[PDB]
């Protein structure tokens, strides 16, 4: 229901119930002039912004109030005017016994406005002592009021048989009143002068008398009956000022009153609401013969009537509806537009409602007369709680059938958008830690600086630089140099000679750092060092010394980087710089810089030195000279990759400054340096495309925020226009939750809608033909009410799940599977699957699931199908043709569905597919791709009977081998060719994601990796030539590979990494270890028999033809080495720093290493505190702290750390100790800890203000987890440790 402005109920709440009136004795009049302590009859309200008491409204009898203030006489404060009240009471009190003894009688009746007559004259400070007996009601005060002819005719005045008054005071305005916001009006029936009423006892005779009467200054009467009895009121020519922007005609107000009156009614419904009367409210007795129909106050009775049945406004109602609440409300219902009820009611007679819930009419007649003829009614329904949000919250549509027109929508839209506006632009990403570090390896090759690409000469364009650097400034991390030098130095620790079995670095050796900082609150350095010399950096022993320059800086006086300058030389060099003169063409000019730094570093360090660099540039000639002097004087070297963010970095370290090794280059870290040229390269790319910063939102995006507004969406019938532009919107802004805003301002009611524009939503508007059509009858429904907002970009700030993650990833792989002309059967599909969308718009597809449907169609330039049956279905197999199969979500979803095994539901599909056409056939996979490695948190392994289990996804599914798979496959046909479907190096999908406008981080990332590593797609083709497989794809265990036919005109090319391994045409680049890629002439047939180094997958491109034709053949998969390994554990205890000699059996393929399980922290220890030595031979040291803390050797060679072992270690932390022997002090932690020798202390360490005692020998270098520990030789007997 929305009439002209307002917006109200479309169900009814009205009850019935009423009580009886009181009746007046004498008692009665004594109690209410005793004004009883906590019982006063009187309501002091107040305003609503401190809520203080700034008037009153009445309870009659007190009225009676006729004259002017200016003789009434009362302060400014509220107890003031109360005390001199309550004597003035008192006093009058003794009077009216005086009068009347308290024991003349105990109860009888008085006429009321005679008592208020009194009220008035007494505080009037008038005499009134000579109307006394008048007050007794000897039967009817109307003969009584009437007998007299002429005295005090300035409270009441007597025309005929009639009285003619203004009724008692009822309001009162105080002292402290300030027009504000939260001050609710009483409509001036507090003036000395603003009504007049007038009775006798009866209607008729004075409807005569009206004749002769005014009826254009207001007849009104509500005619239930008060004890006031029969009366008729006219208003007089005031109206109030007040209520910006109103003149109000007291008429009309105290009309509003009753409004609200009726209002506060409708509110409640309970089968007792014990009213004594349901109305109260005034209808036009007289005045209809001035003003017509159109009028505000017409109106305002028709609501009158209208509310009277029960109807209530279709927002939440205060309690006090507030003064600009009040002129908001007029504002709404003058607009135009139409009345809901169709009513127009007479002084000739006042209908009476179909079934409205109330009984007024069961008791009265004047005025009253019903259509029988009524039917039109509603349900019923309120509301239990009213309130407000400020957020903008989530909806979902829920379409309707009918079609529209386009570019109509889109002008309708074209009045409401809230475009053009800038919004809060927010976060795009927040930083992670990678790393990509590498070594010298021996079982590699050599490599020339002849084979990596260099970097693209687009570089250095401005808009590339631009956008780089915006995200530079788009993702949430801290200034990374400080963790980068952290975990360079940390990495800069493993280093080991090959001959003496030790590290390179010592501690408290000269230590030199340039390129250092050029401050931005006091540092000129980086802050690592500070740490590092107040011991935060895990385990790092700090120096005995640090140098400190660079560019600019405030240690030391400064000679720019730039040109030679006299410098020592230390026993380790940290070398950085701020680039000067570096473009495309100052390389030859960079090359000779570089060189300079080089060889700078190079007299200005130790012999035996070592040092580290800053690398940038992909040109040859760096590796060139590099080559040309430095790696024969080198012991080793190592590089990385620390990322953090976008760009070409690059840094090394250099080990043993005239230490002569010659070093060149390899293969894999060639291909890692090629890894990052082509991620980088993409990631940039990737980049190239996004809004700026803050910029103002008028939409000129494929993306964006989007938003519009509505005042009184039209919620009757009629929705037309609104209906046209939600509906234009959310085809605009499909596929998303999308947030509301129910407010009102500038006394207006409005909702307004915000959402999104994607890529996405394009191939939603791009695939369409009409319009879908939205219902508003659930928007209808909320009464809630939501505070305006403000525009951002973001609405998560962070976290995300793997399951939606490996889904994206899926979703790219399909549509990257997704190709020209095809219709695709969907397997395991959602009744919301919204990858409709993502696929594009040529040709038709089909989508088919166990669960009934949720989605619209019939208006689109694509027939897209979907089949609500199970999936696992036939008979129709063969009533529908396709060529390209797509299971998803399905696979191990149906198998839990079935409760069986793996093999058995796989063949019952095979059964399915075997009825009709199909080309390509891709399945996701749950396919032992290894042996099971764990991943925490989202999977548990059940080898019982092979099945994964995923508690966030809360389910298990089963799986079988791979053998009887791939067996099975050729039994479908041996005519095919395999698909096993890596994806687990690139990230292009996470854009897609970024394109649906999502932060994320690398963790879920290689959480959902892992998954895939095991959970695959497999795609194959039946077009294809079967791969004759003999061999093992297990490392250094050869393969056997045989091909039938295939003359010897064509070369194939093995790829690795999505990079080309090698081929079947050159060996000079040829990688696989030993290879045989023979072609018998006599059978003319190829063979590839083959000797391996490298596991993983691994895939054939096919140079069929010599004039190199590239087709795509299978792809493989390779057994990296076992996860066993053994302890050669010896029983025996000692505590030499010789130290128990433990060794290992590891595979022959793996080094590891051993760290400290500091509070959720793989710390590893003190280097030093252990030896590690090739079966493998270990020497680590021990203190009693050991006991105290819980040991795991790690798997260690590698990045993706954690991924073939990790193993306790109880068979050190828990042993037998003897009692002979001085001990080694060292504490597991630095809590606080005191010390017990077998029922007898010992100390207090890591106490406040602790002293060394003499019977220990404290040890000038310690065995600690980090060298800030204490370590001592402490004399025979059983101490040990307790904390605090």
């Amino acid at each position: 229901a929305n009439v002209w402005g307002v917006r109200l109920a479309d169900s009814l709440s009205s009850p019935t119930i009423e009580t009886r009136t009181r009746q007046y004795t004498l008692h009665d009049l004594c109690s209410d002039l005793d004004a009883n302590p906590g019982r006063e009859p009187w309501k002091p309200l107040r305003n609503q912004r401190t809520n203080n008491i700034v008037a009153v409204q009445l309870f009659r009898p007190l009225q009676g109030l006729v004259l002017d203030t200016q003789l009434y006489g009362f302060p400014g404060a509220f107890d003031d005017w109360e005390r001199f009240m309550r004597e003035k009471l008192r006093v009058l009190k003794y009077e009216v016994l005086r009068i009347y003894p308290i024991s003349n009688y105990s109860n009888e009746h008085v006429n009321v406005f005679v008592a208020n007559a009194l009220v008035g004259a007494f505080l009037s400070n008038q005499a009134f002592y000579d109307l006394l007996p008048l007050l007794i009601i000897n039967d009817t005060m109307i003969g009584d009021l009437l007998g007299t002819g002429a005295s005090l005719s300035q409270f009441f005045q007597s025309h005929g048989d009639v009285l003619e008054v203004a009724a008692g005071r009822k309001y009162l305005q105080m002292e402290n009143y300030s027009n504000d916001d939260d001050d609710p009006p009483l409509f001036a029936k507090d003036l000395s002068d603003y009504a007049k009423a007038f009775y006798s006892d009866t209607y008729e005779v004075l409807d005569r008398f009206f004749w002769t009467h005014d009826s254009s200054a207001g007849v009104l009467v509500h005619y239930d009956k008060p004890t006031n009895g029969h009366h008729y009121l006219l208003g007089t020519l005031t109206q109030m000022v007040s209520a910006p922007p109103y003149i109000i005609n007291a008429t009309d107000a105290m009309l509003l009153e009753s409004c609200l009156e009726q209002f506060s009614a409708n509110v409640r419904a309970r089968p007792a609401q014990p009213v004594t009367r349901l109305d109260q409210c005034y209808h036009l007795r007289w005045g209809a013969q001035y003003v017509g129909e159109d009028s505000l106050t017409y109106r305002l009775g028709v609501l009158s009537l209208l509310a009277t049945n029960g109807y209530q406004l279709a927002r939440p109602i205060p309690r006090q509806l507030t003064n600009r609440w009040l002129s908001s409300f007029v504002s709404q219902i003058m607009s135009d537009g139409v009345n809901e009820t169709p009513l127009w009611p007479q002084e000739r007679y006042v209908q009476i409602a179909y079934d409205s819930p109330s009984v007024v009419d069961g008791a009265t007649q004047y005025g009253y007369v019903r259509k029988n003829q009524l039917r039109l009614g509603m349900r019923i329904s309120a509301l239990q709680s009213l309130s407000d949000t400020p957020s903008p919250v989530q909806w979902l549509p829920q379409y309707t059938i009918d079609q529209a027109a386009m570019d109509e929508g889109d002008l309708m839209v074209s009045r409401l958008t809230q475009l053009p506006l800038r919004p809060d632009y927010g976060n795009i990403w927040v930083g992670d830690a990678l790393s990509y570090y590498v070594d010298y390896n021996r079982s590699h090759r050599v490599v020339l600086s002849s084979e990596l690409p260099q970097l693209p000469d687009t570089y250095f364009d401005g808009d590339e630089q631009y956008g780089r650097s915006l995200f530079s400034l788009a993702r949430k991390i801290g200034d990374r140099s400080l963790v980068k030098d952290t975990a360079v130095l940390k990495h800069a620790y493993q280093a080991i000679d090959p001959n003496t079995g030790k590290e390179y670095l010592r501690s408290r050796q000269s230590v030199a750092y340039f390129g250092a900082s050029a401050g931005h609150s006091g540092a000129d350095q980086p802050l690592v060092i500070e740490p590092w010399i107040q011991g935060k950096i895990s385990g790092v022993p700090p120096p005995s010394s640090v140098r400190q320059f660079g560019y600019d800086v405030a240690r030391g006086a400064i000679v720019d980087l730039a040109r030679p300058f006299p410098s020592g030389d230390y026993q380790f060099v940290y070398s950085d710089v701020d680039q000067v003169v570096d473009g495309h063409d100052d390389l030859s000019i960079s090359s000779g810089l570089v060189e300079s730094l080089l060889s700078s570093c190079m007299h200005a360090t130790a012999p035996g030195g070592s040092f580290v660099v800053k690398i940038n540039f992909p040109t040859r000639p760096v590796w060139h000279y590099i080559e040309q002097k430095i790696l024969p004087n080198i012991t080793s070297y190592m590089l990385i990759k620390p990322f953090v963010t976008n760009n070409v970095e690059l840094f090394f370290v250099a080990f043993g400054v005239h230490q002569h090794s010659s070093l060149t280059w390899t293969s894999g870290v060639y291909f890692f340096l090629v890894d990052h040229f082509y991620r980088y390269e993409t990631l940039s790319t990737i980049s190239r495309q996004l809004p700026s910063f803050g910029y103002v939102d008028d939409g000129s995006s494929v993306t964006g925020i989007e938003t519009i507004s509505i005042e009184n969406p039209g919620f009757s019938n009629m929705t037309q226009a609104a209906r046209i532009g939600i509906s234009g919107l959310c085809a605009n802004v499909g596929n998303a939750r999308k947030s509301i805003a129910i407010y009102e301002s500038h006394g207006a009611r409005v909702l307004t809608i915000t959402s999104r524009r994607s890529p996405a939503s394009a191939r939603r508007k791009s695939r369409l033909r009409y319009l879908p059509l939205i219902d508003p009858r659930s928007l209808e429904v909320q009464a809630r009410t939501i505070l305006p907002a403000d525009p951002v970009l973001f609405e998560n700030v962070s976290g995300a799940s793997p399951h939606v993650c490996l889904t994206m990833m899926y979703n790219f792989e399909v549509s990257s599977a997704v190709y020209d002309g095809d219709v695709v059967l969907d397997l395991g599909t959602g009744p919301e699957a919204k990858i409709l969308e993502l696929i594009p718009a040529t040709s038709p597809v089909t989508c088919v699931d166990i669960r009934p449907t949720a989605q619209p169609s019939g208006c689109w330039n694509v027939r897209t199908t979907f089949l609500e049956l199970d999936y696992l279905s036939d008979g129709w197999i063969t009533g529908v043709r396709g060529d390209i199969v797509t299971c998803m979500l399905s696979l191990g979803a149906a198998a839990a569905g079935k409760s069986m095994t793996f093999d058995a539901a796989f063949q019952q599909l095979i059964k399915v597919l075997s009825k009709s056409t199909a080309n390509v056939v891709l399945v996701q996979v749950n396919c032992p791709t290894d042996v099971v490695r764990s991943i925490k948190g989202y999977l548990e392994i059940d080898s019982t009977n092979k099945r994964y289990r995923f508690p966030k996804f809360g389910r298990d599914e089963p799986y079988s081998d791979m053998d009887a798979l791939e067996k099975i496959c050729r039994t479908a046909w041996p005519n095919c060719s395999i698909t096993w479907v890596p994806l687990s190096y690139d990230l292009r999908w996470t854009r897609l994601a970024l394109l649906e406008s999502t932060t994320l981080s690398s963790a879920s990332i290689r959480i959902a990796e892992l998954m895939y590593k095991y959970m695959p797609i497999m795609r194959i083709d039946i077009h294809g030539l079967p791969m004759e497989k003999r061999g093992n794809f297990i490392v250094g265990q050869n393969c056997s590979l045989v091909i039938p036919g295939f003359n010897a005109q064509d070369v194939f090319n093995c790829y690795f990494n999505s990079a080309l391994a090698f081929s079947t045409e050159d060996v000079n680049a040829a990688m696989i270890p030993q290879v045989s890629a023979q072609f018998d002439a006599t059978k003319g047939e190829w063979t590839l028999d083959m000797v391996f180094s490298d596991a993983g997958i691994y895939t054939m491109q096919a140079l069929v033809g010599s004039n190199a034709n590239p087709v795509s053949l299978g792809s493989f998969v390779v057994d990296s080495p076992d996860v066993d390994i053994t302890d050669a554990w010896p029983a025996q205890l000692d505590f030499t720093i010789a130290g128990t000699d433990v060794d290992i059996t590891v595979n022959p393929y793996y080094r590891l290493m051993t760290f400290v399980r500091i509070d959720g922290q793989w710390q590893i220890a003190n280097p030093d505190k252990f030896q590690f030595f090739s079966t493998l031979v270990m020497n680590v040291k021990l203190d009693i702290a050991d006991k105290y803390l819980l040991y795991y050797i790690r798997d260690v060679q590698s990045r993706d750390v954690g991924f073939y072992i990790q193993h306790p270690l109880q068979l050190l932390n828990t042993i037998t100790l003897p009692t002979n022997e001085d001990l080694f002090l060292s504490a597991p932690d630095m809590r606080e800890w005191a010390v017990k020798e077998s029922g007898n202390t010992i100390c207090i360490l890591n106490s406040q203000g602790f002293v060394l005692p003499q019977d220990w020998d404290v040890l000038t270098d310690t065995i600690s987890w980090s060298p800030s520990i204490p370590t001592y030789i402490v004399p025979p007997g059983d101490y040990t440790l307790t904390p605090l």
